[PDB]
């Protein structure tokens, strides 16, 4: 069977990639992702200038997933642009970059710098609209960001969206996104935002920033992610959907693809296991496809049955 | 040692009650709740006329909790009002009624009928603003509901709120809530809405309504529930917060109370175990308290520690 995905002119060996934020902040991280069995990789959501991020502790591994308030620690746009122009081996896998300016102006200035590298190297942009006020939760601000970034970048790009939990919100988000033809992929989803974990032994929160409030990832998010994937697969047929959330196995990948996902992103589980996970995910998805008699992902993508 | 709670002019033997929707639709359900070791009970979110709800399957138990699209099945407001006025034994425990009119006008008519019974029996109102755009996700609609209900009911009442996932949303919700002094309790939280569960074997969704989309309950929602409880505990200090989400043990109950919860509601776990859980929860909470040297709930309520 084939795990290949053919999108934006590129051939991906498999649908699997890292979720933005995990094993993607430094050059060592990026080499490790490139040397992995992953089909692609994405860089840490970057800012115009370097950020060191939030105070410690800011990450807590849970039995059911993860909580985090990292604070967008990143080496700055110039670092990721340089990796994309001079360091990355595009013969290994295609490269994506996440940009998370804390204002539309910052995002425009960054996006402008990427244009020449995309043209020469094929580096794909994922605009983050779900950085912990979340842009995805204001449909007016979202339109402004897509307007301004579409004009500045002038090239195909995608968007990391916050999870929606309302059918009307799926509709309202789809209506904005469908007014922007340069948005070719929608990544669903970012962390379930602003959760609180408390340790019963010390009666204390487990992360220092934001009084313990942090984004939830892992097993807590699979149902939410699958829903967002399917809702945007159906409402945005002129676009691709990338799945992110709750993937620990080939089974969860299969479910993401069945819901409509082209690429599948792994976060918490990759934070837990390391890049060796990509080799397990390829093997498990292959086994599932072999058992169901699917020869390509295209035979079942978005083909989830309803009653 | 005491698990007692003095709120809303009442004494509650303990903080535990059922979550609206679970063991509260029929009189048999309400008798079993009154006969339980629970401190209170709440009736099913009712509509002006009776409803049979959605087609089957409409509920699916999961390893990590529940997915549901019940469709607000209820025997009509007249039935719940009759239970509150004639059947319910107030010497056993205080009674709550959940009202979920699908319009402002419907809710107004329903709450107007409650006024005389609240005056005579003490029946307490929880207004559902989180029934499957969900009212709580539209702050202008929410203000209207609150304005009209305050006008028509004219007595202290409570609100069932949807889970929020954004700091600005917490602030915006509280701002609306803090303009209505008749709102004395905020129940956080209703289901994490519009999730999607797919069975990998049959490639099919597990609930029939809404193409498989339903509200999530159980272990999936605890960190979200704790966050909303604490956020409204801090932002709405002239009000009480009720905790709802992910309670399967005394541990989860302790955590909710530490975050600010006066009453703790139990849904998915009650569906799984039956009304006996109230006896286990009472015992497990006392155990934790004995092990921590606590005699009353007031010694730890809202005393979650930050760093
Ligand atoms: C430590 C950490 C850092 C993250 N950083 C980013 C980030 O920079 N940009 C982003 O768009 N998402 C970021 N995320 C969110 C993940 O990409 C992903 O959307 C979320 O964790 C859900 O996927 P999972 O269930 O596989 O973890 C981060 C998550 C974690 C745990
Ligand atoms: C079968 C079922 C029916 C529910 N019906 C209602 C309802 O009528 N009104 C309501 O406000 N919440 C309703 N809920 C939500 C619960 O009250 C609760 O907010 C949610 O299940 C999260 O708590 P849990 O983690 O204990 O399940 C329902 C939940 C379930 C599982
Ligand atoms: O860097 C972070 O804090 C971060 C960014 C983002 O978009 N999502 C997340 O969960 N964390
Ligand atoms: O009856 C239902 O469908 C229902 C109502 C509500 O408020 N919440 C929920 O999860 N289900």
């Amino acid at each position: 069977m084939s795990l290949k995905v053919n999108i934006l002119g590129h051939e991906f060996s498999n649908p699997f990639m890292n979720a933005a934020g995990v094993l993607c902040t430094t050059e060592e991280d990026l080499r490790r992702m490139t040397e992995s069995e992953s089909g692609s990789l994405i860089g840490k959501s970057c800012t115009l200038a370097p950020r060191t991020g939030n105070p410690e502790p800011r990450y807590f591994g849970l039995p059911l997933g993860s909580i985090n308030s990292m604070g967008l620690p990143n080496l700055g746009v110039d670092f990721y642009l340089s990796y994309a122009a001079q360091t990355h081996d595009y013969s290994r896998k295609p490269l994506f970059l996440s940009m998370s300016g804390l204002s539309v102006e910052e995002s425009v200035e960054m996006v402008k710098k990427l244009v020449p590298i995309t043209k020469e190297k094929g580096t794909i942009l994922e605009l983050n609209l779900s950085a912990p006020p979340q842009v995805g939760y204001d449909f007016d601000t979202t339109r402004t960001y897509l307007q301004k970034v579409s004009e500045a970048y002038g090239l195909p790009f995608g968007v990391k969206m916050p999870p929606y939990f309302d059918i009307a919100h799926f509709d309202m988000a789809a209506a904005v996104l469908n007014d922007f033809p340069l948005v070719k992929f929608i990544t669903c989803v970012n962390s379930i935002g602003n959760g609180l974990v408390i340790d019963p032994a010390n009666e204390t929160v487990v992360i220092k920033p934001k009084q313990g409030f942090g984004g939830l990832g892992g097993k807590y998010v699979l149902p939410t992610a699958l829903a967002n994937v399917n809702a945007f697969f159906r409402r945005c047929p002129d676009k691709l959907v990338f799945g992110c959330g709750g993937v620990y196995s080939g089974e969860e990948a299969f479910l993401h693809i069945l819901a409509g996902a082209s690429m599948v992103q792994v976060g918490t589980a990759l934070h837990d296991e390391g890049p060796i996970i990509f080799a397990r995910l390829n093997k498990e998805l292959q086994e599932i496809m072999t058992n169901k008699g699917y020869k390509t992902l295209d035979e079942f993508r978005g083909r989830v049955k309803t009653m």
